[PDB]
């Protein structure tokens, strides 16, 4: 069975089950009719199952590639959802295993039923539905159908945007003004015929395009009230645009959003936000490129102990560095005056200043250069879900030197230019630094 | 007071006290005569004291330099030992503060007496000596006279080498064969009139030079029997040679040697040794460039908690990388097949294999690429003492894939070439990644 | 089946499999030929299996013996390797269970194949070998064939000595000069016709005997360069000599060496080395007999938590004490002036002095008397592997009293040797129940 064939059968089996489930739900709601146990046990409401086998024999397999590899011979399977949404991804991944290892692809109904909430009111019916309907050999991919549907639903909820509009290159900010600037620059790019950017999905619903009646409707103020972490997508025909998510504040929220965004398998996400500068030689407006993180955020301690080192992705580091040279003033070694590369402390205690003594030893021990509340969490999540990551913050205050609580446009530009550099980079973006011993074949 | 003047007064006060102490000791040994309390209380056996003051006013001070900087106005002092041995260092450091800040230098006797053992019997004398003789602002430097004398004495003991022969660029190895190769290459370089290398200090005493009668006396086999960590110095006229220390095995020993070597203020130390490859795609003989460390060595947990991130020094990382391209085969992106960049696990349990299950979770969580017993320790110590560091290991076995327990020359060459690249690098070697908030002015 | 019979069948089955494996390896290397799955599944490359059963019925079994006992009825099994090397041991152990409990012995092929590396080319073969060949009830013994072969190979590597030269009485030292003194005394004993010592296996290869051409070749200086922990064996006809291992420095190394030496089932191992004296009344050259250890070595925390008490073996303690009286002058309570019995601190931080304050509280809390870097580790390992242990250190410095870093070396080593003698004559009184676990394997 081939890639194109596998995709088509997945679409078929999936479409069939969702329709069969929607059908049964309608029947129950109108005539209190229930589905037959036999049909269900036969895959009536089941997710498609994708299996890929490898015999182990191959001339010279990709020993250096970061993804799309086999660590051993055997069968790798996974339930699948929304094949259309994941068409590109699934195609590309299956193609790599097909052409580089001559793997045996096969599709068939799984043993897992689709929870009815994902195929769609009242509350009395809620009692019956949950009673008679579905509610809530190595891994071929990181997440299974259940986990993916779970996160897609949630993404829309926190983002106020359809998941089909998310681009592979993500930018995260903890400062509102950045989206204003992003949207402005975005609309501007859409009007330029030479720019690949043809649309702008906005949190709330707005869909700005070149044929739009007064693109002022871009930023809906009501967006921040109904969505915890509003997103904005600058789309391109080939889906290689830029997504910007205003994550808000705190490690808790940073963890939450990454938990979901991870299922879309981004190519990279960068943290472009504010931070407090801890060094006297630092000036408000300066940049900090994190080369390491002092994880005082707690939120991920249980799944990733604080002593597990979270490294820097060299490719992303150069990108941020180079992009900073270009956009910010003249290049050379002069950047040093405006850019500091060092360790960033991420805390879950905004008011850490009320306890400086207790913190001072840590800052000193870590040679801390800046402090924020999202960096380490985003980076750690990137690391956990094999999503290249990077952090370039901008000093907005100097807590330790009597300057507690513009460069916005420039800062955002550095982020965007970095994206550009990484996009052209092609596959050099992905390395083996994030690969696990039991790494799934799919990227 | 000027740099040259300060150095001269330091030499004087120091020379005087050591002679005065040596004198008093001889008098006691021969005639049981004791020193007079008044003279001592007047600085008879005291170390010289170096004080540097800064008013705070200066046009535009070095805001980007890694060392020789003032974080605030005030006086910085420190006791000093062996001014001749530290002549270059002290001169350079004082010149920087003198010319860039117009700092006020001053020398005077301290309140600290030189422990008699450092200026050099039955149980009867030792009893008297320790009874009647000395026994064992902001800081201007990292270590004080007592701490420095303590380490110099120890360095000679573990190394079997005079401290005056140590060079600024250090190489560490946990494999004996590396010194054989190093000495061979070393003697070879001494015979070449175009090579800056003019001498080779050897563990045990040997001093090979171009005018030597059969330089076969180089490696004294008795060296490993009388010295725990034998060193070899390839010296140059300007003292910019290469020092190689065979550290032996274990985190304990790695910690010990660095504790002392740190007082000589090296420019950099690289770990060039063996390790176990943890990945199936790794082949014996491949190289591992550490970008992070999983500190399971324990030995430094109390002074530097395992959650404090130990970063990579970019400059050292590139030098190790480039040096690997040059020396090892052809350049390009092909290095990837021979070189893996990733996280190294340093353990204090050589037989960790006897407990794979317990370890496996850690290896996986850290994306471990290799495992040794000294790396993280050496790097952590470098970090602690502000000594740029780096690690480039060579896979000598594959514990997880059966194969358990020429390239040596190549490996060593990579280390040496890296040193060369860093030496030419000049000051770009030192960055601010290791600076503390209360960083002493002296490098 | 009887002891002698079991030994013979073990030798047979083992010899057969090793030869069968060596054969298959040769075939692959020369003709790329692979073994047949059926033969292997039939015990072609398999280790012998030793099983001992007990019905539970017996007049009056040894209720006080430290080893060779049954806690309950049932079958006890274990894979076995190098039956020749372990002939004495295996025979003695099987004899005890046979005659004291009338146990049912039986030998047969196991389900475990011998990893090819233990029966010993190039690099392009390593890939194939590891692909087509074997790579790297209740237990009858502490270690199985896999674990034993693993350690034997390693012992030779760290020691620079063939495993069959190791004696039951082991001495550990962290000071080079002790081997010089040991070898000297050793050669001397070999020349004396009244001494049971007939040979001296040396690290590196040398095999000194009475018929040797200038026994100066004893200590090969190159030994410390090619072997991390050089050993020296003073052998006797009945293999009851003394083995000396120069372990070097650190808890890591102390742990490593004991991990391997334990499979040879020593009768005892003593730590005879230097330490720092922490008491003002202590004089350089004094002795310290450890009655307890403050484990600040870390290296064994995971498998043996620091709060599990590591006790002193009374028999070993008396031997060390008496030996000290004899060798170090006259007996009586006059030893007190030269010998202090107390708690020893074992750390993995040689430069602990750089943090005295942080340590002071601990030293004080434990009534610490000395500090070193190997004792607690050696002792803990002995405890873990049921190998009687003891520590008698010699103060080489006084870190806390201005005396920071030999005739006494010879005396110290003599105390160690005399202690061994006392323990050797002690017979079985050496082994007690203080090290027995609830699920203790029948074999010593
Ligand atoms: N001195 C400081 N301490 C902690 N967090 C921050 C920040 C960042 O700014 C945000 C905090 O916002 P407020 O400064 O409005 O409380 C956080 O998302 C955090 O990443 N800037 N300066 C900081
Ligand atoms: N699989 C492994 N596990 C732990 N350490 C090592 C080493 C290294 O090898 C040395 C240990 O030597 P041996 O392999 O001779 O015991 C240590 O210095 C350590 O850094 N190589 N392979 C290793
Ligand atoms: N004051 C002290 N602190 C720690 N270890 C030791 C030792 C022992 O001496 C050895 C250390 O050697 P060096 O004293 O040459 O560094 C270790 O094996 C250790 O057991 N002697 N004195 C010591």
């Amino acid at each position: 069975l081939t890639p194109a064939q596998a995709l088509d059968k997945l679409d078929a089996l999936y479409e069939q089950s969702v329709v069969a489930l929607r059908n049964a739900i309608g029947n129950y709601i109108t005539s209190g009719e229930l589905p037959d146990e036999n049909a269900r046990k036969q895959g009536l409401f089941v997710y498609p199952s994708l299996t890929v086998t490898w015999d182990g024999s191959t001339t010279n397999p990709p020993k250096t590639r970061a993804f799309g590899r086999f660590t051993h011979a055997g069968s790798y399977t996974t339930t699948i959802t929304r094949p259309t949404l994941f068409r590109s991804y699934l195609n590309e991944q299956l193609t790599l295993l097909y052409q580089d290892y001559g793997a045996h692809i096969s599709v068939q109904p799984s043993q897992h039923e689709i929870p009815y909430p994902y195929v769609i009111l009242d509350r009395s019916m809620s009692a019956g539905l949950t009673r008679y309907f579905p509610t809530t050999f190595s891994p071929l991919s990181h997440f299974d159908a259940r986990r993916v549907d779970f996160s897609l639903a949630r993404l829309r909820h926190y983002t106020g945007t359809p998941v089909e509009h998310f681009q592979p290159f993500v930018l995260f900010t903890n400062y509102t003004r950045y989206v204003d600037e992003f949207v402005r620059w975005g609309c501007s790019q859409i009007l330029d015929p030479d720019s690949p950017y043809i649309a702008l999905s906005c949190a709330g619903g707005n869909w700005i395009t070149a044929e739009t009646e007064a693109p002022e409707e871009a930023i809906s103020d009501l967006a921040w009230k109904k969505h915890q972490m509003p997103a904005w997508h600058l789309i391109t025909a080939d889906g290689q645009g830029i997504t910007l998510v205003n994550i808000g504040v705190g490690p808790s929220n940073a963890k939450t959003i990454c938990d979901h965004l991870a299922v879309l398998r981004p190519d990279v996400w960068l943290m472009i936000g504010h931070c407090g500068g801890l060094r006297e030689s630092q000036a408000i407006g300066d940049y900090v490129l994190a080369h390491a993180y002092l994880r005082d955020d707690h939120v991920l301690d249980a799944v990733l102990p604080p002593d597990i080192p979270i490294p820097s992705i060299a490719e992303v580091q150069r990108a941020l560095y180079d992009a900073t040279k270009l956009v910010s003033g003249r290049p050379g070694e002069e950047v040093k005056q405006r850019l500091r590369t060092g360790t960033v402390v991420t805390t879950d205690d905004r008011n850490w200043e009320l306890r400086y003594s207790a913190s001072a030893l840590r800052f000193n021990l870590s040679r801390a250069v800046a402090i924020d509340m999202e960096s380490a969490t985003i980076a750690a999540q990137g690391y956990r879900f094999r999503v290249p990551y990077g952090t370039l913050l901008c000093v907005s205050d100097k807590p330790l030197h009597g300057e507690i609580k513009g460069a916005i446009s420039e800062h955002l530009q550095i982020g965007i230019r970095a994206i550009d550099l990484l996009r052209a980079e092609g596959d050099r973006l992905h390395s083996r630094k994030l690969r696990t011993f039991n790494e799934p074949p799919f990227r």
